């Protein structure tokens, strides 16, 4: 049963994000963020015209969140901090004590209940005052991000020892690649999304160096980043289809991980070269991909204590090019599809492909020299229901695959937090797609959290530290 047992030091828990759960969007001095703006001004972008104005009301109900974490037996709770709740103006001139108090209250409640906090600094909720300067495409945000992080380390770092600078910049950069999509819903594909990535990488590096310089000696924690990546399986066994899948990994994960996690640093060569060529062919004087200087390459490489991975699904990749000119997908040189045979979820993008998780973990091991990997998200959507057999099976299969990666393949996976502790505001999908292991009644002002079967099974896994016999192959 070795392949079915978690390593003794491995950390298990669950995850949320601030805008998705907190509500209290303008309470007690909190400033507006880009998701307040999107859901208020553009309800036509969101299923049901839903907003995060209340969500799970975790601003008021944080003790209930801790209660269900304790019931689950979580060792770690991954949550994010709302930048505009702490710094309502985005800049560090005004610190909102109500926000400081709130996160201290949550942290202290967690620790009093034997649960370790893991904090994501940025999970998509940029202060609107900073978006008004251009947001992530404007490199001035890297210093603003450093200053935000300093406030977080100063106030919380005596008790928080696990930090993620950013969550899914591959996703939030896409808020600069569509007029109707992710906040801030700006249509600069192939140009502004790359600028956003560039700023984020710079920001991440500044935050890491800040920790080294101002906090690490006293606080003794670890700083990483959470990167999402889909497995990309060759549509056929050809060398050409394999090349396309390598392109996919480099254009999705490598975009962020090559600058940070390799000895060489910088963007992947294929990313630089394909965008350079495409830009020239379209008549641009300058490549659409921003450049790092040698000094910047050296500053950015090595800025990590672990790699956070968000894993959900797989795609099929074949040789070719598609998408609009200009765009990151077109630049990436792969044609992406889904296999009809893969089980479905309530989310168009998410098919159940558990073996893809093991393949991805091996790809990461080989590319980045087996970094410590913390799975910061993994989970499954349905439309509702407590007898969530699909979710149960998603978890048991993904955990089995991860355990094979650890035990059979030697991948240094160090922790895992299920997405999500409870049903929450699923971005443009509103409350229509359910990812929780706890259900939440969004028509009940008290927002009760109630366990699904998946919460019961995960509790059993966390308690026994193994995959139960009935779920084994
Ligand atoms: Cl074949
Ligand atoms: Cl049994
Ligand atoms: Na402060």
């Amino acid at each position: 049963d070795t392949v079915y047992t978690f390593p003794d030091e491995f950390k298990l828990g669950a995850a949320t994000a601030s805008y998705q759960i907190e509500g209290a969007w303008d309470e007690n001095g909190k400033g507006p963020n880009i998701w307040d703006t999107l859901t208020h001004e553009h309800p036509d972008y969101v299923v049901d015209g839903a907003t995060g104005d209340i969500a799970d009301d975790s601003y008021h109900l944080y003790k209930e969140d801790v209660k269900i974490l304790k019931e689950l037996g979580a060792q770690v709770y991954r949550f994010s901090i709302s930048w505009a709740r702490v710094l309502p103006e985005g800049h560090d001139n005004i610190v909102n004590q109500d926000g400081i108090d709130y996160y201290n209250n949550l942290i202290n409640e967690l620790l009093a209940n034997g649960i370790e906090p893991m904090v994501t600094m940025y999970h998509w909720d940029l202060p609107q005052a900073l978006q008004d300067l251009g947001g992530w495409p404007n490199l001035v945000l890297a210093k603003y991000s450093e200053n935000y992080a300093r406030v977080l380390f100063k106030n919380f770092g005596d008790r928080v020892k696990l930090w993620l600078t950013f969550n899914e910049p591959l996703t939030f950069m896409d808020g600069y690649a569509s007029e109707i999509g992710m906040a801030p819903s700006i249509n600069t594909p192939g140009i502004g999304d790359y600028l956003a990535a560039h700023t984020v990488i710079h920001a991440h590096a500044r935050i890491y160096h800040l920790y080294d310089q101002e906090f690490r000696a006293e606080q003794g924690g670890k700083v990483g980043i959470s990167l999402n990546i889909n497995w990309c399986e060759p549509a056929t066994n050809s060398a050409e289809d394999r090349a396309s899948c390598e392109n996919y990994q480099q254009f999705n994960l490598g975009l962020y991980a090559h600058p940070i996690f390799t000895e060489e640093g910088d963007y992947p060569a294929v990313l630089k070269d394909r965008v350079s060529r495409n830009s020239a062919d379209e008549g641009y004087t300058d490549s659409r991909l921003p450049q790092f200087t040698a000094e910047e390459v050296e500053y950015i490489r090595g800025t990590h204590d672990f790699l956070g991975i968000n894993f959900y699904t797989a795609l099929l990749g074949k040789s070719g090019v598609e998408g609009y000119e200009p765009s990151r997908y077109r630049d990436s040189g792969v044609i992406l599809t889904q296999d009809a045979a893969w089980p479905i979820s309530a989310s168009s993008w998410l098919k159940v492909v558990p073996w893809g998780f093991r393949k991805e973990l091996n790809w990461i091991k080989n590319e980045y020299n087996n970094p410590p990997v913390f799975i910061t998200e993994n989970g499954f959507s349905d439309y509702g229901g407590l007898n969530d057999t699909g979710r149960v099976h998603y978890y048991t299969e993904h955990l089995k695959e991860m355990l094979k990666a650890i035990h059979e393949d030697g991948v240094n996976v160090i922790g895992y937090t299920a997405w999500s502790l409870m049903d929450n505001f699923e971005w443009l999908r509103g409350y229509s797609e359910k990812f929780g292991i706890y259900a939440v009644d969004f028509e009940d002002p008290a927002r009760p959290r109630i366990p699904k079967e998946s919460a019961k099974v995960l509790a059993e896994i966390m308690n026994t530290r193994k995959i139960p016999e009935r779920f084994r192959d």
